[PDB]
């Protein structure tokens, strides 16, 4: 030389713791882681897944820281586981982130460282090579955151714150188934891867868721818171885207993207985120119760898953518302 620281871580958702613102310164831281892977479961038924893561868871853791510172871481792976991982982151720168470096494988470880610167929330995440895505888616891653220183614121310135936171894451896833348808388962892882891848491619897823598962957150778991418170948330895723948312518530513030620186826105519702890344947112618450957271789409958330838851617491018122018446028838 520176110172350183360480831381712890925791787981888711938651975161850891821381612161925102411161014163112180720167530183470194550381952481560780581980891764784981496983498986788981897712848902318820059972378923488962495987896954992966870182620690364990888803898602892863977260871381935171611131711106400146640185861271460282370580891673581881274980071985046990197987695978490887690583881581991447976001944040850172280069390488890538770282991744390459870281790577690782198983066992181983590584460480780384870185720174941161920137712120816110962112895513880491795995991867590885080839594977990456696977990972891331597974798971993974877450876130870281850163823151610124011171714290937151618104637109114107013112310141713111818251319280718391948471975271968530888411895732997506894928697973596968076978033939018858268923778913597937495985055991281992590887086986697973292839287937887843295938578924993735386709893209779608399955588932988504947140954291892882478905548920987771828721118950127990778921988350928581218260018314017043515030818361923151964160878321894441890675891958894818887513968206876220928451428911019731818303946112317030935121951122988404997340870153822171720117411113934121416010118110828203838802947112977104994217995927990868993360974111954141814131818221617160018122018323118470428950718530838831977631895403919205628803378916995814518911168906797938894513878502968641938361718771818251317280018281119521019436015025616002019522019823017146119632229814018636016567
Ligand atoms: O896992 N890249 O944010
Ligand atoms: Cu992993
Ligand atoms: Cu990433």
């Amino acid at each position: 030389g520176l110172p350183r620281v360480a831381v712890d871580l925791v787981a888711p958702p938651l975161v850891h713791p821381h612161s925102q613102v411161a014163a112180g310164a720167p530183k470194v831281v550381q952481f560780r882681m581980s891764i784981e892977e496983k498986k788981m479961v897712a848902d318820d038924d059972g378923t488962t897944a495987q896954a992966m893561t870182f620690n364990g868871s888803v898602p892863g853791p977260t871381l935171v820281v611131h711106e400146g510172d640185y861271i460282e871481l370580t891673l581881v792976n274980p071985a046990t586981n197987s695978m490887p991982h690583n881581v991447d982151f976001h944040a850172a720168t280069g390488a890538l982130g770282g991744a390459g470096l870281t790577q690782v494988v198983p066992g181983q470880e590584a460480v780384l460282r870185f720174k941161a610167d920137r712120s816110g929330t962112f895513v880491y995440h795995c991867a590885p090579a080839g594977m990456v895505p696977w990972h891331v888616v597974s798971g993974m891653n877450g876130a870281l955151m850163v823151l610124p220183r011171d714290g937151l614121r618104d637109a114107a310135g013112a310141a713111l714150a818251y319280d718391r936171v948471y975271t968530i894451g888411e895732s997506d896833l894928y697973v596968p188934k076978a033939a018858d348808g268923n778913y597937s388962d495985y055991p281992a892882l590887a086986s697973a891867y292839a287937d887843t891848v295938a578924v993735m491619r386709t893209l779608t897823p399955s588932h988504a868721v947140f954291n892882g598962a478905v548920g987771a957150l828721t118950g127990a778991n778921a988350l928581t818171a218260a018314v017043g418170e515030s818361v923151l948330i964160i878321h894441s895723q890675a891958n894818r885207d887513s968206r876220p948312h928451l428911i019731g518530g818303h946112g317030d513030w935121v951122w988404t993207t997340g870153k822171f620186a720117n411113p934121p826105q416010l118110n828203m519702e838802t947112w977104f985120i994217p995927g990868g890344s993360a974111a954141a947112a814131l818221y617160t618450f018122k018323q118470p119760g428950t718530y838831a957271y977631l895403s919205h789409n628803l378916i995814e958330a518911m168906e797938l898953g894513a878502a968641a838851q938361a718771s818251v617491e317280g018281q119521w018122d019436d015025d616002l518302m019522t019823s017146v018446a119632a229814p018636g028838p016567a």
